[PDB]
């Protein structure tokens, strides 16, 4: 067996000094003074569940093109950053959900760590309604992604979204929402181009924070009417956060996911004099005024935002240059898989903004519970997968594209110092990273099947029935 | 001339004892000890600007039939309750805005008091875009109404609304919005019918307060992006009020209009064992849980809601009964023209919930300023129209359909006691009501023309320009193309 | 050993079917198909950590008399309702904190389950400052209670509270607060008595919800300035909840504790025509308008309120009658120990308002973590104390004073039906309740020692240091003096 | 007579082109095409009610010393800035309110424009309770100022404040409150000095925004329980604003007064390397983080803050230097009388943040209505005092201590450009300023008497009676 020895265990539940013994890809024992044939030195370190990043777009077809990190490079980057599972979005074209799922299975051959998919609902009709049942009950996928923006490509309207959320409620599945008002965005994009305001910074101008706050509020109302929880992906601003807080104060089951980029980077990047510098940071929602960061961090501390992710969608500088002269043609996305946990630890844990237990909650455990795969993932418990990071709080670096795992040529965290990095990362007990030594195993990662109807969905359905309005009896 | 003698003047601006002299339809002199050829005794009374109710649907085609108060009976009802101007909604239809305007001119020939129109944008296209300019610049109408619900009948979507609001901004016009999410409401109606939940109470169940709060918050965002103020008609619940408060706290120019029905009546009317009683109150937004009333009153007192109206859209019981077995066929709407000012005075002024100056502000002056027609309307000032109510704070009645001016057979304020009623109501100096004697003059009312660009619109356009995001000047922009 | 067999384990962390093996007062093994010398049948049952109720006043000197549930009857009542630990408030007095502690040790010798204390800071000075260190470091108590009301009896002011909270921050201890404005309450009590408004309902009138919201918001500001978390006991209204939500939205470490009474009972009890019935419910904060309940439930579901408690402070009817003619002399307090978990399960879990995991979190695990005693308490984990309830979701009763464990003559939950009750309650592995058979062991309970500096306190101190405002380095600082 | 000719009248009520005729210190006629023996050219100008600044401390004894602008220099500065009335705080020592009022009458001999007083309640007891009746009914003063801070000097506690607010309710008077928690401030001051953090910037550190937000909320609750409106002086931060907004959303009668300094200046002044620069800006509440300004401006636009003032309390650099080595010894206060309307116009009206009508509302009319002296003051109506400013929207300057009316040697608005300045200022028809020509008349200003029970106070008392809880009738 392998024993991670001499460290302090940190989970979302508690912190305690103990050794961890791993065999057959599982945690088999946790206690003091354990001995195994192989020992990993965790003295001076924190031993935590491997990160789960539920928001990736590896080898994604988007905006005329394909992201430049694929399943192999994305999962390798994830492991180098202490992350041991990714959840990627399966993205249909009036194409079948089932056809899209087959294509995503094909893309994921070469995965270095385990992985699952969300299924995107990119249009609406009888076929989609029928196939959702198959995806949930037969394919081990209990989340459906909806886009309120990307008019003419991926967007659904209120009527379609309501139908889809009702279906998710019936199936015990969870709708995820990209919340921006697509009609307002499409018009503002056209207005800015018409005015000649066509540079990378005009991407930010085309979709101000109010557009995201409105769309989040609207998705929350539709999910409340449908009787399902709802998850707001990449919550970037106070307006979206306020909508979630206000819904949760009414007892609504609404989850929120700030990206590491939105916690630690800001819109002044778009004002840089160097065109490439500004275009490289174009993503949706855009980096925001720095004033919004404090709201997102408070949400992580108080439990109104539960999950930190990256929306990892990486494009080379050459790809970003597709948008010279027209910001709507710059492929949207920045990468972050490898930098998520290191940034969150240095700027969140070392500063006291979040405890170490909260750091585990928002980097693995909460999402594992939300996707109904805890304690297989997101746990340090006997019987859990041995997806583990041994975190050395003193191991430091300056983040640089010169030393990253990502296949692209820049890094939006370039020049940020982090102190606290993986000493080891294990994926089902396979030591894949030892300090700067990368020893990942292509094809090791396996698809993680998920069941519908977590406790939160079952309770909400019961409460809706208790409170359902009744006909008045008359003569 | 005619002198209104011995009263206390109350406006939104101040309260003072003075006589008011009226000549040629206008206030010509205000001061002590005035005399004229005719005298109206205002001793013990408050002399206020005539009410302006900007939310009426007189002889309106709707839900298979027409509302049963027309311009004559609605303006007569208004005058009897101290209201001297109505603003009605011209409704097209893919029919020209100009053809709808002509139709509404034709409808309004027997009006007893003055009147104007809002133009509804019930569909979107190049013709509508163009005709909006003519409506604003040539036809004296500076407001455009948008319905976010009534799917398949009057509803517009986000894309249409955003186009329309940007055109409002360009023209210096003000968008009005019926804020409920029409797509959710249509699906909830169909679901309730399929379950057999088909009675009048299911109307309320089909459109809960959350769907109004969402739509109000959405219309506000779209107006903020277009750079125009926006006006949320019939704000009925705390969720819609919260959206307005949150937007105004950000400095957004958002107006809200609680109906007198939503201040003083509640959803328990729908739970009555009598089908007719419940159906008579069916309107959209529906009467709400009584808990919401305090929020709306607090908005009047604090300035986050500025206008009290009635959405006067009256149907007889037999018209309501079109919806026996199917609440989606009950014509939606209630009447309140004659009862607005009496209810607000008894339940708001006499209770101390609002001052007399606030009462004037939310029953005439604020809407006059919002519609850019102050001080011609909503004022007691020299040069203002002599639209006046002489209000006797001791004159009392129990409201009843047996005595009402409205042409329909019931009154949603049945049995409410009011103390404080018109002694005289004057429309451009014509005494049309004298203590319960109705002496209205058909066709006396005239269309009130309105100009665009009130101060609020001009200031908001300047602030948008000051804060407009600018391009960054760069050199050596890289090569592009697909390699 | 003893094996709890065939049940479903439910903790705040997860839900799973397994047996639980207990040895020497501790959980020694969790897994399938365990066997031991003794078996408890948990088939069809949920096996959860025993409740922890951190808010009791057992044999407490108060308002001219003493509460009538003592350590024995209160811990017996707790065990009967699935609760296996109480935390009581040691109350000095200018009497030493150490003398009060000895007094409370003496009071607790017959406890049936384990117990700990909070220390109340009822006055301020050098001796208190010093003794706080000894309480934290030597006596195993890491919480200090402060009363913002009970003027002339227990109340401290802003200056005392700020000194005390800074000392809490230094010692890694957590301040608890009874948040009502005592100065306003004292003047309103005197005013109501002077007007002849002297009945039990006037207790509620003397301390309306606004006075709780204000005091909660104030204690939060003082804790934020001292750099320690703060815990708001018996959060009863939306105004106190709003203050907590607003503070947590800023990232402040603020905890809130709704009582089961305030989740499920309301001020209409005070309007009962029977004087005894109304007086029995007199407590501070009083039962509130029922509208406030939804806010508190929503706090449990969303995490802005983390702990359900009872503030168990029981008086007989004849003790309540000390206040006939003068509600300020009705001893304040109600009991709920035995009814907390049964009420919360029927009205929260069975209705879907909270999940079973949330139910565990707000009845044991959150407070265990807040008091820094998890996982010894509030856990089902190997090595944890065997404080367990085996809960039969089908076992039902109507709550009644005729069958209760509490020593007093009535029950504020009289007539409430509950479905879901303990089959077994174990305290450190001792089966003390078996289906309505009470078999408690006096003196079995022991004091639970607690350490300072939970993770939340340490992280908050670090954040305060990272953000501490720094002097600006200047040269040639000017001449001063009076010229 | 004198006719202000060719201008556009702007009041809080409306905007219209008309001439204004003045005779006997009053407006006697308003209309087109007026003629008088004397004409003031208002072509291209806006004709508005003279500003009323209800927050001044002229010749004030405070913190061991006396402010360096007295009634003559303060009222001269006010007129140069378009302001035609000041309301100063009469400040007793267990000294009688009536003795304090006599002293303030004596200080105000040399006033160039009209003036009134608020009476400060600086301690509590039977004498104070008795004298409040005399002040209201016999002395023409309907406001009482309370301090929640200045522990050991001016501070009252909750019990005293509640007693005083009940008395104000009975007398139809309005309590004003300096809202900071004095106990927390006094301790933080001592803690910072003990640490050696004793420079001017530590004044700001000693009283963070949360301390003001708490105190404002607490004053609002006490006034609600007492059944009187309440006015929160110098609302400087979002926390205080939020407390007012939340109270007003419940229907409470709460007024708020942002200073021009808090709308347009910020705490980075305290970080300046020059000791004098930083100390000169020390006042209470301190200049705040610039992020708070947007909240205050929104309040002016939406009606949740009603009155703009200056808290004019001017000290020479020599006086500010009293506090070298101990920030608690720096006299608190900055001046602003002359710069209030010019700053508010350039940064508020010219930017579109407020309309011209709102500018009149928050610079004269609202406070005139709040103090129950409208339309004598704050109006352009026939019969109103001819307190008028003819405002030239094109007349511009850079604000400088070299050209100011204030007797001190610096100006916290130094270097700010303003475009829009008085062409004329009239005080009861006396032209006291013509462009840069100052021609003020010492002793012209007269005390303005005010009556109790404005409409808002009467209505609130009625509503409290309607809602008063009743005894239950029992057998
Ligand atoms: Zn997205
Ligand atoms: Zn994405
Ligand atoms: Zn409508
Ligand atoms: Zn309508
Ligand atoms: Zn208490
Ligand atoms: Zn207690
Ligand atoms: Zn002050
Ligand atoms: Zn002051």
């Amino acid at each position: 067996s392998t024993v991670i020895k001499g460290g302090t265990i940190v989970t979302a539940d508690l912190t305690y000094k103990a050794d961890v013994k791993v065999e057959g890809g599982r945690i088999v024992e946790i206690g003091p003074n354990l001995s195994g044939a192989e020992t990993l030195d965790a003295t001076g370190c924190y031993v935590m569940p491997g990160g789960i990043d539920p928001h990736t777009h590896l080898e994604m077809p988007f905006m005329g093109t394909y992201s430049s990190d694929d399943f192999e490079s994305g999962t390798r980057a994830a492991l180098a950053g202490g992350t041991t599972m990714v959840v990627d979005f399966a993205l249909p074209s009036g194409q079948s959900l089932l056809e899209a799922l087959t294509m995503w299975d094909n893309k994921s051959t070469r995965a270095n760590c385990d992985y699952s998919f969300h299924m995107a609902i990119t249009w609406w009709g009888e076929q989609v309604f029928n196939e959702m049942e198959t995806i949930v009950k037969d394919k081990g996928i209990n989340t459906f992604k909806h886009f309120m923006a990307y008019k003419g490509a991926l967007m659904v309207d209120d009527d379609e979204m309501f139908s889809s959320f009702q279906r998710c409620a019936a199936l015990g599945a969870l709708p995820l929402v990209h919340a921006e008002n697509g009609d307002v965005v499409a018009q503002l994009q056209a207005k800015l181009l018409a005015e000649g305001n066509s540079g990378p910074e005009a991407h930010a101008y085309s979709r101000p924070a109010e557009v995201e706050g409105e769309a989040a509020n609207r998705a929350i109302m539709i999910a409340d009417m449908a009787g399902c929880p709802v998850y707001i992906v990449h919550t970037s601003c106070e307006q979206a956060h306020e909508a979630i807080r206000r819904a949760r104060a009414k007892g609504m089951r609404v989850f929120g996911e700030p990206l590491i980029q939105h916690l630690t980077l800001d819109e002044t990047e778009y004002f840089d004099k160097d065109w490439d510098h500004a275009a490289r940071r174009v993503m949706s929602p855009p980096f925001r005024n720095k004033l919004h960061q404090d709201s997102l961090w408070a949400g992580l501390a108080s439990g109104s935002l539960q999950v930190v992710a990256t929306d990892h969608c990486a494009f080379t500088t050459e790809q970003k240059r597709f948008g010279v002269g027209d910001f709507t043609r710059i492929p949207n996305g920045t990468g972050g898989l490898e930098d998520r946990m290191p940034m969150l630890w240095t700027y969140g844990v070392a500063t006291g903004r979040i405890t170490m237990n909260e750091f585990v909650a928002v980097t693995s455990t909460n999402i594992a519970k939300i996707l109904n795969i805890y304690p297989k993932k997101g746990a340090i418990l006997v019987g859990a997968d041995a997806d583990l990071v041994v975190w050395d709080p003193k191991r430091s670096k300056t983040i640089s594209a010169k030393t990253q795992q990502s296949a692209i040529d820049y890094n939006v965290f370039e020049g940020k110092t982090v102190t606290g990095l993986p000493r080891f990362t294990l994926t089902r007990g396979v030591v894949s990273i030892e300090e700067g030594t990368v020893k990942t195993q292509e094809g090791h990662g396996e698809f993680v099947r998920r069941d519908p109807f977590p406790a939160v969905s079952t309770a909400l359905s019961t409460w809706k029935e208790v409170t359902a309005p009744r006909a008045v009896q008359r003569s």
